């Protein structure tokens, strides 16, 4: 008889409306799961990582300390293959927390058959951190508690700034591209736009975007993949975030097409050992944010020293 207020979500596929403060929380994609557990609430299901970690634990540092501390426990969706309909299903949510995800108007579909779908606003993994916060928490009926996480998340990265003022003059804008430059053929790359939240979050640490990436942030793409031919288009970068191994940056300044943008040959480039933890976080969550950031910013401080 009693009809709560509802929620009502404008996004990518429409509307989701709910009944204000749902219980049991699923969530699917990269990192949503981290938000609800920074709220403080561990969800009934929520989507398996094997990205700087082993898929048999499929669970981050970060996120795996945060479960333990509110005494819970991990129920990981079998989902690597794809989203997992029969498992999110069992957990019979109440809502399932999409606001970072790549879901198609079909999945949207067929999760919302299961439970009202908080989905990202307009593109496939572009989501901003403070966006997949605000998306997520407001799926909650928690706006304010997202609001407050956003502030405080936002002072973590301010407080370990100012315990490194070496890093935090070095890095302020300094002119970055946020890549995936592959050793073993480079004769393509990709560069990822100002919609994607790893490039984005480099905006947070003080750093800059070059003028060159405007050209790319007309595509609707997180990303963008151009060729060696065209790599000089981005000798405005003073730095260059890749994944890679210690082979990665010899090998680049030695690529005949590579190896004569201005940052590589500079030596300021920032290799993020691929398949680690570190790897992981610099997709961020409010969770990967405390748990890494001053060792990313040390990894950041020492390419930029090379930029000249």
């Amino acid at each position: 008889e009693h009809a709560p207020d509802k929620i009502v979500l404008d996004h990518a596929f429409g509307q989701t409306i709910l009944d204000k403060k749902p219980e049991r929380v699923a969530t699917i994609a990269w990192g949503n799961h981290d938000v609800a557990l920074a709220l403080g609430i561990v969800p009934v299901g929520f989507s398996k990582a094997n990205y700087g970690v082993s898929a048999d634990k499929g669970v981050l540092p970060w996120t795996e300390e945060k479960i333990k501390e509110l005494n819970g426990k991990a129920n990981l969706f079998d989902d690597l293959d794809g989203l997992n309909f029969e498992a999110i299903s069992n957990s019979k949510p109440d809502v399932i927390l999409a606001g970072y995800s790549g879901i198609t108007k079909e999945d949207y579909d067929t999760l919302s058959k299961i439970a009202p779908v908080a989905a990202y606003k307009s593109k496939p993994w572009q989501t901003l951190w403070r966006d997949m916060i605000k998306i997520d928490s407001k799926a909650l009926g928690m706006e304010k508690e997202g609001d407050e996480l956003i502030k405080n998340t936002e002072a973590r990265i301010s407080k370990e700034l100012e315990k490194h003022p070496e890093i935090k003059g070095k890095i302020k804008g300094k002119k970055v591209l946020f890549t995936m430059i592959n050793a073993a053929d480079t004769s393509k790359f990709w560069i990822y736009t100002s919609k994607d939240p790893r490039a984005n979050y480099l905006t947070d640490l003080g750093l800059v975007f070059p003028e060159s990436l405007k050209e790319f942030e007309s595509e609707d793409s997180f990303a963008k993949e151009i060729s060696a031919e065209e790599a000089n288009k981005i000798n405005d970068a003073d730095v260059i975030i890749t994944y890679g191994d210690d082979k990665t940056l010899e090998a680049l300044q030695k690529d005949p097409l590579l190896g004569k943008i201005n940052a590589i040959k500079n030596g300021a480039v920032a290799v993020i050992p691929d398949n680690t933890p570190l790897a992981a976080s610099c997709t961020p969550t409010p969770l990967s944010i405390n748990y890494t950031i001053e060792e990313y910013l040390n990894l950041l401080g020492n390419a930029c020293k090379n930029a000249k």
